[PDB]
């Protein structure tokens, strides 16, 4: 429940961000974190001006005070893991950021939608350990023990929401304070609803139920904005190999190392080691980025863009640059 200090306002405020433009497609959140050797304070400022140059806060009643009050409530619950940390939820919120307004997705959506999805960005991993839902049920750990008993097999996107609520119930780090009725309730249940639906064993059902939805000009117009609102989260949360090469290459080693350590805790608890997550078979870093791409990322950016999102077309063009690449590093291996 403990109050952000003035003292650690300041740290935010004093970063300038020089030769950086947080807008741009190829923006490198990796050389933001080596230009300085306060990276937490950098990252925050990031947030915080992407936020500020929307728009968005000032016309909701929300002050820049309680908006960075609300970024450093989030910062403090993020850990030191490889890849699911601080990093990870702001470029989340760059990315999600070019989408809208790069893409022209802002058009698809209420202001009010704009504004959730950019914070819904910050909480949507909130106090992650670098363990999948499958580690807790796996080894009967007392979180899946309770998700089990409870009948909600999405472990960590539940133990998320309950932090972001926690957040929101102090004024002084509720970014919502200023709406009341029908929209208070609309930011909240979108927020929960996009954060829920970040659990992978719910991919390709979500992507069917948008597609259909965009096929169909009598879709109900509030499920629309909704399940637009999922697959940009969701967009976002899988648009690695959507980057400059080098940037998409650092993010596929932060994430490797993290499975690599889920499957060396697995390996002493005594249960099933996926081969991805397994050191000894030591399976190449290329071969995992074709394999992500042909059956996860390219099918999911391609069918986005031709239903509804035209404007991201550039993400199925990087996307394509980039398995070319890797199979340059195969050709001359
Ligand atoms: C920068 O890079 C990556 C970024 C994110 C991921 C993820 N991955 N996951 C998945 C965990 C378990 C796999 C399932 C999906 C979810 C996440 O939750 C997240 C964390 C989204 C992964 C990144 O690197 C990838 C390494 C090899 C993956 O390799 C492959 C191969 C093949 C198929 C495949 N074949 N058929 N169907 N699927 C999938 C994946
Ligand atoms: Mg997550
Ligand atoms: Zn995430």
């Amino acid at each position: 429940v403990t109050a952000i200090t003035k003292v650690e306002r300041e740290a935010v405020l004093v970063c300038e961000l020089p030769s950086f433009d947080v807008t741009d497609v190829e923006f490198d959140l990796f050389r933001a974190r080596e230009s300085t050797d306060k990276p937490l304070d950098v990252a925050a400022a990031i947030a915080y001006r992407l936020l500020l140059g929307s728009g968005l806060p000032q016309k909701f009643g929300c002050s820049d005070e309680v908006l960075l009050n609300f970024i450093l409530q989030c910062r403090k619950k993020y850990r030191n893991v490889p890849y699911h940390n601080f990093y990870h939820v702001v470029d989340v919120c760059q990315t999600i950021h070019t989408f809208l307004y790069r893409g022209n997705v802002y058009e698809k959506l209420t202001e009010l939608e704009c504004f959730v999805l950019l914070i819904t960005a910050l909480v949507h991993d909130l106090d992650h350990m670098g363990l999948n839902n499958s580690f807790y049920l796996k080894t009967e750990s007392p979180l899946g023990i309770l998700s089990s008993a409870s009948g909600n097999t999405s472990v960590l996107e539940v133990h998320h929401c309950n932090l972001a609520v926690e957040i929101l119930s102090d004024p002084e780090s509720d970014v919502f304070d200023g709406l009341e009725g029908a929209e208070r309730t609309l930011a909240f249940r979108s927020m929960i609803d996009c954060v829920l639906a970040t659990d992978m064993a719910k991919h390709g059902s979500a992507l069917e139920a948008f597609l259909a939805s965009a096929a169909d000009q009598s879709s109900d117009e509030a499920a629309f904005h909704r399940m637009t609102m999922e697959i940009i989260l969701k967009a976002g949360d899988i648009s690695n190999v959507t980057k400059p090469f080098d940037i998409s290459r650092q993010w596929a080693m932060a994430v490797t190392e993290e499975f690599y350590r889920q499957g060396d805790m697995e390996k002493e608890r005594g249960v099933e080691v996926l081969p991805m997550f397994d050191r000894s078979k030591n399976m190449e870093l290329a071969k995992g980025q074709i394999g992500f791409i042909d059956f996860v990322a390219a099918p999911f950016f391609q069918k986005i863009v031709d239903a509804c999102l035209q404007g991201m077309q550039w993400t199925v063009d990087r996307i394509k640059s980039n398995r070319a690449q890797w199979e340059r590093v195969l050709e001359t291996r």
